[PDB]
């Protein structure tokens, strides 16, 4: 089997991407944030504290003839921004782009933090990291991909995120028309539960390539590109007036700037992030200070190849017995 679904930016900055997901019988379609950096499929639901729901579409298990309470199971998760959610668990039928999994754990939120409530466009998350990170207790649950894998034509999914435009998540096949040149594959460590890999270096603008190993995660659920302070300083030094602002919480730059590109290495191959991808717009409405899309990972504990990086590539998440990652230009 295969599946193919379009993923759409939630706003004009590509702060996140939403993908429609069918849950239950009859189908209830929710728009979920596909997150290769976590491993829980959780939704706003009829059980979510009413004051914490503001415009989201909810899953109502009592209206699904295939929903079953997973008795005793609870979940609770925190994210990279200090946002969180928790609740109980159902199993139900879940379909993405024509690919159906029966008995998928659907984690129903009883509580969500303000950041989730405030974002009307995201109805929940669909985790695509390794199932070892799944938070369901006392019986850990599998991701949608893990459940689908054996049935897929090939045990892979691909992320093809757009810049200020829709893109695609495919399951079970590689669309050879969706990228240019060849796909370069690189080793993955699953030891921390992430799609963790090692970039071979970087360049800033038309500058020379610096060969240096940068361990990090391929994370569709993080907006920005988080890299070591040395690398990030080298980038922003090429932008007149750019500075790190403790008050704002990262590098800012004059909105009048033209940003240089940023290149990262995948083995001997190179992925070029155009400068425009690195602009996250005014820090507050009407400001002439703009927020940077490349930020320091210092104090996170890991480097994160988030949407800024991934959207410059066609990315293969190869879930074969020994997982790997593939990157192609597009």
């Amino acid at each position: 089997s295969t599946g193919s679904a379009t993923t759409t930016p939630i706003d004009s900055l590509d702060d996140a991407y939403i993908t429609p997901v069918q849950i239950g019988t009859p189908a209830q379609t929710l728009n979920l944030d596909f997150d290769t950096g976590s491993s829980d499929l959780w939704v706003f639901s009829s059980e979510t504290t009413a004051s914490e729901v503001d415009g989201q579409t909810i899953y109502t298990p009592s209206k699904s003839t295939t929903a079953k309470l997973l008795s005793g199971a609870t979940w609770s998760i925190s994210y990279g921004d200090g946002s969180s959610s928790s609740g109980d668990v159902y199993t139900d039928t879940v379909s993405v782009g024509g690919l159906t999994v029966t008995g998928q754990a659907v984690e129903s939120a009883k509580k969500v933090s303000s950041s989730f409530t405030e974002d009307s466009t995201i109805d929940g998350l669909l985790g695509l990291a390794f199932s070892t990170l799944n938070t369901v207790s006392p019986t850990q649950q599998k991701t949608f991909f893990d459940n689908a894998k054996a049935s897929l034509d090939s045990p892979v999914f691909t992320a093809d995120l757009g810049y200020h435009a829709p893109g695609t998540y495919n399951f079970g096949f590689i669309d050879t028309t969706a990228y240019t040149g060849s796909i370069t594959y690189t080793a993955v460590s699953t030891k921390q539960g992430f799609w963790e890999w090692t970039s071979t270096g970087y360049a800033v603008g038309s500058g020379t390539f610096k060969s240096t190993s940068i361990d990090g995660i391929a994370d569709t659920g993080t907006t920005l590109l988080y890299l070591p302070a040395t690398v990030v300083s080298a980038y922003w030094a090429q932008v007149s007036g750019a500075k790190s602002s403790s008050s704002v919480g990262g590098y800012v730059f004059p909105c009048s700037a033209t940003l240089p590109s940023f290149t990262f290495g995948v083995g001997s191959a190179r992925i070029v992030i155009p400068g425009d991808y690195i602009d996250f717009g005014p820090i507050s409405t009407g400001s002439s200070s703009c927020f940077g899309g490349i930020q320091s990972s210092a104090g996170i504990g890991i480097n994160i190849f988030g949407d800024v990086a991934l959207k410059a590539a066609f990315v293969v998440f190869n879930g074969a017995t020994t997982p790997t990652l593939g990157f192609a230009s597009k």
